[PDB]
């Protein structure tokens, strides 16, 4: 119900490139194959506020197609999207400072398999004793996998699930955005 | 039916300043009293195409509320707006190169009066004989009056009407956007 401070916000488009930005936030997007998608996403801060429409490029989306949820500052825009992933309602958004990469978490692997579990809470690549979880799957996300690199290490999006692992030592995000 | 060429278009916001631009077009806007409005509008070209929503900042407005009509490249945005004036369906948009000013046409005057005629076709400040029409009125537009400065001289928006003058002497716009 509250917009973020538009006085310190910016956005820009030029040809096939775009960006939404603030001193604690940066989302860089391109157009590839006629589709706009995120290539850069950095957050130094977690806050519950909404990107003002006055500073939004191409307001468009079915909200579920956004990547960064609207309630924590994600621009309601076609530019805020990653093909193969849907809105990260329970993403690791509190693990700031964060950056998104298209890259396997260290020591892990992700396979696309329709038999994999569906979307769940975002999960860290390491257990609560710092042991790496080697094998992950997703039903239909696009490769190379989306990964969040944040304060306490590497996290996967909702789509990507841990395999062959006890649940009790998993680390999940508390975010409900 | 056809969007403009996105590869050469651009748009940007920073704080209280914004702009939409192409090699043949420039709209500069800013936020005054919590409201966004055009401060600069230059066209080097007249074309019937639509500004792609992907390259539009703050897609929002009811369309009668825009200043530059959608069908000739006007960004469907709250940034494309001048208070006191509505969509220039019959503006002098063919008189390129054009620039919009907040300024009385040379040798003329504009007064605000409820009893004046309503919106009509945009009319040149001079007659077909090069004679200047000295007095103009508008029902409720805002001062200083907007004026279009183009190829064959100075024109007024749809809201600003010529007084004490004969219809046969008047030069009007053929634009229906």
């Amino acid at each position: 119900s509250v917009d973020c401070d538009g006085a310190i916000l910016g956005a820009a488009v030029n040809g096939k490139k775009s960006a939404h930005g603030s001193p604690t936030f940066w989302m860089g997007s391109h157009e590839v194959n006629g589709t706009w998608m995120i290539h850069t996403l950095e957050t130094l801060d977690y806050k519950e506020c909404e990107w003002p429409l006055t500073h939004t490029i191409g307001t468009s989306v079915e909200e579920s197609d956004m990547f960064m949820p609207r309630s924590i500052g994600g621009p309601v825009s076609s530019h805020n999207r990653i093909p193969g992933y849907k809105v990260q309602t329970n993403g690791p958004w509190m693990q700031v400072p964060l950056e998104v990469k298209r890259e396997v978490c260290p020591g892990t692997s992700v396979v696309v398999d329709s038999n994999c579990d569906g979307r769940g809470k975002s999960t860290r690549s390491t257990t609560d004793s710092g042991k790496i979880i080697p094998e992950w799957c997703c039903r239909s996300c696009t490769m190379p996998p989306v990964s969040f690199h944040g304060s306490d290490g590497c996290w996967y999006p909702m789509e990507i699930r841990p395999m062959k692992t006890s649940d009790s030592h998993l680390v999940r995000s508390w975010v409900t955005a």
